[PDB]
C-alpha cells in the first residue's frame, strides 16, 4: 500500500499531486487485464492535474512514494510495509495532450527497472529504505514533446496464485525537451503488456525462495 504522489525534476519536488494523478487511495490494482493497470483506476479514483512538468532530455527524474497523500515523513514504514517485495519499473508513452491522455493502450515503452539483485535484494527495498525514492532516467534520444510517465511498484508477497501480485502505479505528466530523435521505441500496451500466468506475476516468493526474479514486460529501451 503506496502512492507514487509527487515527481522531483530538476532536484526541486513538483508539489503532492502536481504533474501527477494520485488516487484517494492507496490500494493496489490486481487485475492486469483491467484499464486501471496503465494509470491506475476504478475502483479507485485518481485525481486529474492540469500540470505538466518540463524535464530535459537524459536527466533523471525521481519518482517520490509514500503510504498515503498525507503521510509526512520518509522513513520505511512511511513508503511501503517490508512485506511488500518486488520490482520496480517505469515507462513513456509518448501522447498528444499529457494533461488529458488516458494511459490505456499501446504506445508505453519501459525505460527502467530493478528486480532482484545478485544479492537477493528487491527493487522495492531500495525504495523503502532510501526514502521512497525511485530515480528514472528519461532517454536522450526519444523524440521531443509530451509524454506519460508511468512508474509502479509490484509487491510479490501474496502472490502465489493470480489474482494476487499487486500492482502500484501512477502517472506523471511530461513535456520532454531535449529529445534527439534518433530512436523510435517498440512499444507495448497497458493492458496487455502483463499476464496472470507471467513468471514475474505468478510467483511464491518464498516456496522455494527465488534467486532469480523475471521482471513482467519488455525489455527496458536504451539509446
Ligand atoms: C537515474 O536513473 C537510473 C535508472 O533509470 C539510475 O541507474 C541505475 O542506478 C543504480 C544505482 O547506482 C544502478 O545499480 C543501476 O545499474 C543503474 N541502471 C542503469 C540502467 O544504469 C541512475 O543511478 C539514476 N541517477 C540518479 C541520480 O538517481
Ligand atoms: O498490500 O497487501
Ligand atoms: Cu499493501
Amino acid at each position: 500500500h503506496t502512492i507514487f504522489s509527487s515527481l522531483e525534476v530538476n532536484g526541486v519536488n513538483q508539489g503532492l499531486g502536481e504533474g501527477v494523478r494520485v488516487p484517494t487511495y492507496n490500494g493496489p490494482i490486481e487485475d492486469v487485464t483491467s484499464a486501471s493497470i496503465a494509470c491506475n483506476g476504478s475502483p479507485n479514483t485518481v485525481a486529474s492535474t492540469s500540470k505538466v512538468i518540463t524535464v530535459q532530455a537524459g536527466t533523471n527524474v525521481t519518482a517520490i512514494w509514500r503510504y498515503m497523500l498525507s503521510t509526512t515523513g520518509d522513513s520505511p514504514a512511511d513508503v511501503m510495509d517490508s512485506s511488500h517485495k518486488g520490482p520496480t519499473i517505469a515507462y513513456l508513452k509518448k501522447v498528444d495532450n499529457a494533461a488529458t491522455a488516458s494511459g490505456v493502450g499501446n504506445g508505453w515503452f519501459k525505460i527502467q527497472q530493478d528486480g532482484m539483485d545478485s544479492s537477493g535484494v528487491w527493487g522495492t527495498e531500495r525504495v523503502i529504505n532510501g526514502k521512497g525514492r525511485h530515480s528514472i532516467k528519461i532517454p536522450e534520444c526519444i523524440a521531443p514533446g509530451q509524454y506519460l510517465l508511468r512508474a509502479e511498484m509490484i509487491a510479490l508477497h501474496a502472490a502465489s496464485n493470480y489474482p494476487g501480485a499487486q500492482f502500484y502505479m501512477e502517472c506523471a505528466q511530461l513535456n520532454v525537451v531535449g529529445g534527439t530523435g534518433a530512436k523510435t521505441p517498440s512499444t507495448v500496451s497497458f493492458p496487455g503488456a502483463y499476464s496472470g500466468s507471467d513468471p514475474g506475476v505468478k510467483i511464491s516468493i518464498y516456496w522455494p525462495p527465488v534467486t532469480s526474479y523475471t521482471v513482467p514486460g519488455p525489455s527496458v529501451f536504451t539509446c
